[PDB]
């Protein structure tokens, strides 16, 4: 019933570039093997636990995000459901910590080896230390996504890599077949260390913010006597291609002396040969699917025939060209071509040998296309991201300038928004923000029109506003931005707001760098242009940067707004009939519409102490699915995913059923997808299945004390099972059942979870319970400060702490910075009344439950926020006077009640 706050330390991950997947197709072996060692472990330069694990990623870690997970403060490797992690203590993924057993291990030693196989093929994840045999292998893992090597770690830590094959030493020898290699690249880059999904990066003056990255690695790692001509042809240009190069003809095999035997008449040509370039000038013919007499005969030099009969000449019109997009086509089949060789080699020949080679071997190919074109011719035929400060940075007056930086030249706008910016919009979609893009030359207030010049590389852009006459200026390289129509980049009669705040917007894979004018020699322009006319830079001193607010993707729960366009929702009482519900109402019939829905109840549920845990889906008559009876926590959320679907839908009510734990949902349309959510929040198209599992099975090295894990209940749907063609109307409900409880006495869901009225039978809906409906976009605040993290495979040194603090919310177990209360201003007020409670409750005298609050809260806590200065000010004056109450202020009581009397006693020092 109070939310609760503790320091908590730092934690990243990093990344050696690596691909291993496996899917349909072609693929890139499957069984890989990697060992890293860690050379020392720090002791506890703070107080808190030192983390370190390895492991794999799969897909959306979202590890690197240095702020609030779901855990206790910040999460690593093997935290979530898409990453596994291993330290030693316990086998990790979504949060869990069964133990692993080992012989006489003390989770973190130095000069320490850990090895792990992917065994891609069957379903089981390898992990090997020194005579440990695993008890638990994840089964049942999504295979959709890349495999990353991905290591995890807190502050204080050096670690080497082991880079494989042609470097790293292994302490274990290889299972047979796992074949440790680099396994390259088709850009063929150099393997090296980065940070996973890194929104900020170092750089030489300040930090340099990029976009998104692409995440494209995904893929897979008449004509008659013509075609005989072009047959005759190709024999001939094999042959000449021999003729020109080094190659001699010889019937012996010899590739050092450049014989080529296959070289003979055309009424001698090998038949399976001939039959063979046939079939490519078909499969050429095949792949376009859209005079000889005039024809001049090239001549051929004495050099180039040296042995042969066959004397190869070329048809002699070699002087016109038509279009090299064509080329292109051709070399595209050519890819195709590859393509098939590779099936051949994959599904009949099982060769590995190196449409995705490399870039050099393409264009190698595209040149020696071998004059086709000319022949024919002679013949005659995520998200954006958004970065801006904060609200109480807002401007109402003045002239303010700041500057931009482009070190990659994408799709990028800045601008300036109100102090409300709506997250999930586009800049300049709305009147919300007067933004521009010089990609395409426009500037984008309620729709683009054409406006500047698009950028070269490293340009810097100024953005100048005045607000007596209310003017934007945009000034690129020193020069005032010149429109189509005229003036001198003039927004004419701009509303004063509620406020001004610098907004850019970055596509994926660009870099930029922003100034706000910190430091006036660093600024490399400005310095007459700006001066005069009453301009000044935006921050001439603060003392401190600002704060960057930044947008996240990343799919949280919020409350529905009580305005939405076509989403609404009714709360039906009680009568002396039937229960009470909550009802959908979509409307807007015509026009715009909807695409996909997915919502949950705002309430959890705990189970007791596993004493049952069989909250059997849909019980309705006779259940198939009989939900696995596991899983000891099991936080349930009573959810849905509606789809789509017109008209009057969606009736969520609340039965008792005697069952303890009944709810009740019937819809007259068609049908949806009722389950049951357990802190999960993954928004995909295909909501029909494809969910993330990875059950374990933690036995005993033997399959003893195995029985394999139920990999929670966040799955819990039933899709359109029972039911049938005529569909028609009514399709019935589904009691979400649960742990009954012993009554009987002849209850609800209401019952349940709700702190009391467990007791009383009758169920009720209080003003607590409401429908939140998913968002993807959110927004956070990048910290003031980043944790920071090249011989022998590399090695990191992760050298100095970092520590936050952290205010965990009870009902969505989740963490959040305790600086964004300055954004929220409600659970601020909150929290200012609960401190004032707490010193109102310890205030005169009562010691024992000033024991109580500092257990509560911790004495390090209060010394570390004392010098913050990043508070937001009522929070820092309720932890002094908090800190005062709980100890000091009784003694100043009883010290202010001795002050006033004067007893003086004889002493030699009294005297003097």
């Amino acid at each position: 019933l109070l939310l609760q706050t503790n320091l908590i330390n730092y934690v990243t991950s990093i990344r050696p570039n690596i691909f291993v997947g496996r899917a349909e197709g072609s693929t890139q072996y499957g069984k890989w093997y990697f060992e890293v060692m860690v050379d020392e472990v720090v002791p506890f330069l703070t107080a808190q636990a030192t983390h370190l694990r390895v492991g794999w990623a799969l897909t959306e870690g979202y590890s690197p995000y240095p702020g609030g997970g779901e855990g206790w403060g910040g999460n690593g490797v093997g935290d979530d459901l898409y990453s596994y992690g291993f330290d030693g203590l316990h086998l990790w993924t979504g949060h869990v910590a069964r133990p692993v057993t080992s012989p006489g291990q003390h989770l973190l030693a130095p000069e320490d080896v850990v090895s792990c196989c992917l065994d891609l093929s069957v379903p089981s994840i390898s992990f090997r230390i020194n005579g440990c045999p695993v008890q638990g292998v994840f089964e049942a893992f999504n295979l959709d996504g890349l495999f990353f090597p991905v290591v995890s770690f807190s502050a204080g830590v050096k670690v080497r890599f082991l880079l494989g094959g042609r470097h790293g030493e292994f302490k274990f020898l290889p299972p047979p077949g796992y074949a440790p290699c680099h396994e390259a690249v088709l850009p063929r880059e150099r393997l090296r260390l980065e940070p996973i999904k890194e929104y900020r990066r170092e750089g030489p003056r300040g930090p340099h913010l990029v976009g998104p990255s692409r995440c494209l690695s995904h893929t897979d790692f008449h004509l008659e006597r013509i075609r005989e001509k072009l047959a005759e042809n190709i024999h001939e240009l094999w042959a000449l291609t021999r003729i020109e190069q080094g190659w001699t003809y010889g019937p012996v095999r010899d590739d050092n002396k450049r014989l080529h035997p296959c070289l003979v008449n055309f009424h001698s040509l090998p038949e399976p040969e001939r039959n063979y370039n046939l079939q490519m000038s078909g499969e050429t013919l095949k792949t376009l699917l859209a005079a000889e007499d005039n024809l001049k005969k090239t001549k051929l030099p004495k050099t180039y025939m040296m042995s042969n009969g066959y004397k190869p000449a070329p048809l002699d019109l070699s002087h016109v060209r038509l279009t090299p997009a064509q080329t292109t086509l051709v070399d595209r089949l050519a890819e195709n071509g590859h393509n098939v060789w590779a099936r051949d080699r994959v599904a009949q020949g099982w060769s590995y040998s190196a449409r995705l080679l490399d870039e050099a071997t393409k264009r190698s190919n595209r040149d020696s296309l071998c004059q086709a074109v000319r022949t024919l011719l002679g013949y005659g035929y995520d998200r954006v991201r958004i970065f801006r400060a904060e609200k109480s940075y807002t401007v109402q007056s003045g002239r303010w300038y700041f500057e931009f930086e482009a070190v990659t030249t994408g799709e990028m706008r800045v601008g300036w928004a109100r102090p409300e910016l709506r997250p999930d919009v586009e800049l300049g979609a709305d009147e919300l923000a007067y933004v521009f893009n010089g990609h395409r030359g426009q500037r984008w207030h309620l729709g683009s029109e054409p406006f500047g010049r698009p950028w070269q590389s490293g340009d810097v852009v100024g953005c100048m506003i005045d607000l007596t006459e209310n003017t934007i200026i945009f000034t690129l390289n020193g020069e005032v931005l010149m429109s189509d129509s005229g003036s001198e980049t003039a927004f004419r009669e701009i509303e004063i707001g509620d406020g001004f705040l610098p907004v850019c917007s970055l596509g994926p894979g660009q870099v930029g760098h922003l100034n706000l004018g910190q430091d006036v020699s660093s600024l490399r322009f400005f310095a007459i242009c700006g001066l005069q006319e009453g301009f000044e830079p935006f921050a001439i001193n603060m003392q401190r940067p600002v704060t960057t607010w930044f947008s996240k993707s990343l799919p949280q729960f919020e409350p529905v707004p009580p305005e939405h366009p076509h989403y609404e929702v009714a709360r039906m009482d009680g009568t002396v009939d039937t229960p009470p519900c909550l009802r959908l109402a979509h409307r807007t019939w015509g026009s715009q519409n909807s695409l996909v829905e997915m919502l949950f109840l705002r309430l959890s549920l705990p189970v007791q102490f596993t004493t049952t845990y069989y909250y059997s889906v849909r019980v309705f008559a006779g259940q198939e699915p009989s939900c696995v009876w596991v899983g000891w926590v099991t936080p349930d959320y009573h959810q849905h995913d509606m789809n789509f679907d017109l008209s009057k839908v969606r009736a969520v009510t609340v039965t008792m059923g005697d069952e303890q734990g009944n709810v009740h949902s019937s819809l007259k349309c068609x049908x949806x997808x009722x389950x049951x959510x357990x802190x999960x929040x993954x928004a995909x198209x295909x909501x029909x299945x494809x969910x993330x599992x990875x059950x374990x099975x933690x036995x005993x090295x033997x399959x003893x004390x195995x029985x394999x894990x139920x990999x929670x209940x966040x799955x819990x749907x039933x899709x359109x099972x029972x039911x049938x063609x005529x569909x028609x109307x009514x399709x019935x409900x589904x009691x979400x059942x649960x742990x009954x409880x012993x009554x009987x006495e002849l209850m609800p869901l209401s019952a349940a979870m709700f702190l009391s009225e467990r007791k009383n039978p009758a169920p009720q809906c209080p003003p607590r319970l409401e429908v939140q409906m998913l968002m993807p976009v959110s927004w956070s605040r990048m910290p003031n400060h980043f944790l920071q993290v090249e011989r022998l495979g590399w090695a990191v040194q992760c050298q100095d702490p970092l520590t936050m603090m952290a205010l965990h919310i009870p009902e969505e177990n989740r963490c959040m910075d305790i600086l964004e209360l300055s954004e929220r201003l409600d659970l601020q007020r909150f929290h200012s009344h609960t401190l004032r409670l707490y010193r109102a409750v310890c205030a005169l005298g009562n010691n024992r439950v000033a024991h109580a609050l500092c257990s509560h809260v911790d004495q390090a806590q209060l010394l570390h926020a004392l010098e913050d200065a990043h508070l937001p000010g009522p929070l820092r004056a309720g932890y002094y006077d908090l800190l005062i109450s709980i100890h000091l202020e009784s003694a100043c009581r009883s010290r202010r009640s001795m002050l006033s009397e004067y007893i003086v006693p004889l002493t030699p020092e009294t005297r003097a």
